[PDB]
DNA sequence: TGATGACGCT
DNA sequence: AGCGTCAT
């Protein structure tokens, strides 16, 4: 009763760019705007592997992890943009720079946690308190939430009509008299996220979606409910009905083996069904941490903090060498390690200038024909010849080949990663 | 025929 | 340390 915590203490948002690499290329090439289009890496195997797809192309059934040649069979007029290729590999710099544009805008509003190249969490709790104080108690107009969905509402045959009826039901029952109402706090949060999304679009050209809720898992789930170019508020109150038919795999961290295990062992399908189990039962099946997390999460409660981190903690680059293209000579392994090391050196030097830090450890990881081995060594100089030589040094005993000159068994992946940053 | 990045476990 | 899971 009076002592049951309800996970309503924070206002958390997740902001995710719509079809992000596609928008970067459409911004640059207006001919691609408002068209079915995709971004592809490489070009020679089946037209290239699709890694991002515009919403217009999705309407034809085009997805990522399709080959371009196959996507063209579903969508003959599909337009393509190719990822930059440098030193014989895909080069994601354009997308990393576009990412910085968006992250730097978000950070003007609140401290952010960079979750991927195109999304970030935001803890808006303080910003909301402030805005609430700034508002004497004026009601919140629907005009301040022009792209917001209230999950579970309403209670019209056009999508925008539904959106508005839902929003009206929400605002008409909101208690503005109480500065401590969690629902009021989420609503103000959504006003701020409208402002943040407007600034991102105005200053970059990019559209995004967002989720606003009381923790990161519900914000992330909320974000995906109305895409593209919209945002979704998931209140604590909305959780029982939302979770009652929500497959377990949709919740962040449950989309893999653990979630599969929850479904198999407990004989359930939906997040809501977890409420029937004691915390001890879940801990017994899935371990102390996972069981506690599940017990709370199925009730809409999660305490994972928005971490104050807007820069990546590692800088890496890798290349696959599949099938017949696997690396089978030593000079080959050396040459690719050098290409990787050269890209890594460029990115590290840039990073050192921009962000006042230096990496101190080099991780080298490989795969053998059908992840292989990982070995580390000191990163003491941003020098590509030295890093590639050192990477070779620590992986060279992997070679079972006796008289070579040669590399057995052939290498199907190479990976260099700079880590353990210190201030500089 | 893919290229990344964060974090948990022992 | 090195390996594994989960995700974009
Ligand atoms: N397996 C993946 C998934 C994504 N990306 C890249 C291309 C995407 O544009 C970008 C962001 O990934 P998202 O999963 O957020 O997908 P999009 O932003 O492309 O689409 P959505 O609008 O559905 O978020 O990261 C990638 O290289 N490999
Ligand atoms: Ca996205
Ligand atoms: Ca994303």
């Amino acid at each position: 009763g009076p002592h049951m915590a309800t996970g309503q203490d924070r206002v958390v948002a997740l902001v995710d760019m719509d079809c992000f690499f596609v928008q970067v290329e459409q911004r640059q090439n207006p001919h691609l705007r408002n068209k079915p289009c995709a971004v592809v890496a490489y070009k020679s195997w089946k037209g290239g592997g699709i890694i991002a797809v515009s919403y217009e192309a999705r309407a034809f059934g085009v997805t990522a992890s399709m080959w371009a040649d196959d996507a063209k069979k579903l969508c003959p007029d599909l337009l393509l943009a190719q990822v930059r290729e440098s030193r014989g590999k895909a080069n994601l710099t354009k997308y990393r720079e576009a990412s910085v544009e968006v992250m730097e805008i978000m950070s003007r509003f609140a401290v952010i946690e960079r979750a991927s190249i195109d999304e970030a969490y935001v803890d808006l709790t303080s910003a909301v308190q402030e805005r609430l104080q700034k508002l004497q108690g004026q009601p919140i107009s629907a005009d301040l939430l022009p792209s917001t969905y209230i999950e579970g509402l309403p209670q019209t045959v056009q999508k925008e009509g539904m959106r508005k009826q839902g929003l009206f039901q929400w605002l008409d029952s909101l208690q503005i008299d109480n500065l401590t109402s969690p629902d009021l706090q989420l609503t103000v949060g959504a006003v701020i996220v409208e402002e943040m999304r407007a600034a991102i679009e105005r200053e970059t050209g990019f559209q995004c979606s967002a989720g606003i809720s009381h923790n990161k898992v519900l914000a992330k789930l909320a974000c995906g409910l109305n895409k593209p170019n919209r945002q979704t508020l998931v209140s604590h109150g909305s959780v029982p009905q939302l979770f009652s038919q929500m497959p377990i795999r949709k919740i962040r961290s449950l989309g893999g083996k653990l979630g599969a295990s929850v479904i198999e062992i407990l004989g359930i399908e939906y997040m809501g069904e977890l409420t029937q189990f004691t915390e001890s039962q879940l801990q017994s099946h899935f371990g102390e941490k996972n069981g506690s997390w599940l017990y709370a999460m199925c009730r809409g409660i999660e305490h994972d903090p928005v971490k104050p981190r807007q820069l990546p903690k590692t800088i890496g680059c890798s290349k696959n060498f599949p099938g017949k293209t696997a690396l089978a000579t030593r000079e080959q392994v050396q040459w690719w390690l050098l290409q990787l090391a050269q890209e890594l050196e460029e990115r590290l030097t840039k990073d050192r200038n921009d962000n006042d830090r230096v990496a101190t450890q080099l991780v080298v990881s490989i795969r053998v024909q059908g992840s292989s081995l990982r070995r580390c060594c000191a990163l003491t100089r941003y020098d590509a010849h030295k890093m590639s030589h050192d990477a070779f040094t620590v992986i060279k005993n992997c070679n079972t080949s006796g008289i070579q000159t040669e590399w057995s068994p052939p290498l199907t992946m190479l990976f260099l990663c700079a880590t353990k940053f210190s201030a500089s």
